[PDB]
């Protein structure tokens, strides 16, 4: 049921070696790249499926090229059976390294460092006017090259939505939009079916990064959207920061009084990891967990 068998080509440029990724959106592959001889991420989807996502992500990665934290764009195409990218083929997902670790926990070193970079990236992407909705471990993965391997990409943008019209205006929020990302970080904004703003990404970096140092979220083993988001909307979200850096709670503040109109202070939320890891001896340079 695959769209692209194995060693498919594609524009008799890209070989398929195997299927990476999957789910009703569309499939991604590891490709050989018969030109530049690297392997390359090949994400296709069928021509048919009446929602198109490919033509959003190819947009939003070529907006984004030149920043940090992001795949290379290499091509794009259309034709009748499928449409298709290909991108920098990254490493081992952040999910995958979290599970790794004996206590499925990192290290406040690498959580911190982590949330540097995934912060610079959810900044990134605000500022070419587009939000992610489905900001997860899974959705970002680290350099598989010497000059890559300590850098953690933003993967996907299957999910992204402009905020913005022409001039950098914020659009109208719907009065109701039906929440599509994963429940485990979704906001309690999001979980009401609201228009998603800025500060909804930056809710979902916060439990990931609360999960990373922590091991768990409260509402870990709970996959019913709806129970999830009551347990969320009462819960005291301090009690996340009981063995957090204390200067996690001007995070909590600052993105607990956003709204979807209001640009976030993102050097507010840079300056909470970079006082946290001065505060603790923690440098720049330091081995990643997975590391030795
Ligand atoms: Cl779906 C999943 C769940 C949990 C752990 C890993 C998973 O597998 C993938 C497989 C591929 C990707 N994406 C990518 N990977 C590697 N290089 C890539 N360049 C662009 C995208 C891309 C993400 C998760």
């Amino acid at each position: 049921a695959d769209i692209l068998p194995a060693n498919y080509v594609v524009k008799d440029r890209w070989k398929v070696l195997k299927k990476i990724g999957g789910g009703g959106f569309g499939e991604i592959y590891e490709a050989m790249d018969l030109l530049t001889r690297e392997n390359v991420a090949l994400k296709v989807e069928s021509a048919q499926q009446p929602k198109q996502v490919l033509k959003m992500e190819v947009a939003v990665l070529k907006k984004l090229q030149g920043k940090d934290h992001v795949c290379r764009f290499i091509g794009c195409g259309r034709n009748e059976k499928f449409n298709y990218v290909v991108m920098q083929l990254q490493g081992r997902n952040l999910a995958d390294l979290r599970r790794s670790q004996p206590r499925g926990t990192f290290t406040l070193s690498t959580t911190l460092r982590l949330g540097k970079q995934i912060l610079e990236s959810i900044e990134a992407i605000h500022s070419v006017g587009f939000l992610h909705r489905d900001i997860k471990p899974s959705n970002f993965a680290m350099g598989r090259l010497p000059s890559t391997y300590r850098k953690c990409y933003m993967l996907d943008f299957g999910l992204a939505r402009q905020y913005t019209n022409t001039t950098g205006d914020v659009r109208p929020p719907r009065n109701v939009a039906g929440f599509r990302g994963t429940v485990r970080y979704a906001s309690v904004n999001a979980h009401k079916n609201r228009e998603m703003g800025r500060h909804d990404d930056l809710w979902s970096l916060f439990y990931m990064l609360v999960e990373f140092a922590v091991g768990q979220l409260p509402w870990r083993k709970i996959k019913d959207k709806e129970q999830v988001g009551m347990i969320k909307e009462k819960y005291e979200h301090r009690m996340l920061l009981k063995h957090m850096p204390s200067e996690f709670h001007l995070f909590l503040d600052h993105i607990a009084s956003l709204d979807y109109f209001t640009k976030p202070d993102y050097q507010l939320i840079m300056s909470v990891f970079e006082n946290s890891m001065k505060e603790r001896g923690i440098a720049e340079n330091e081995a990643f967990d997975w590391e030795k």
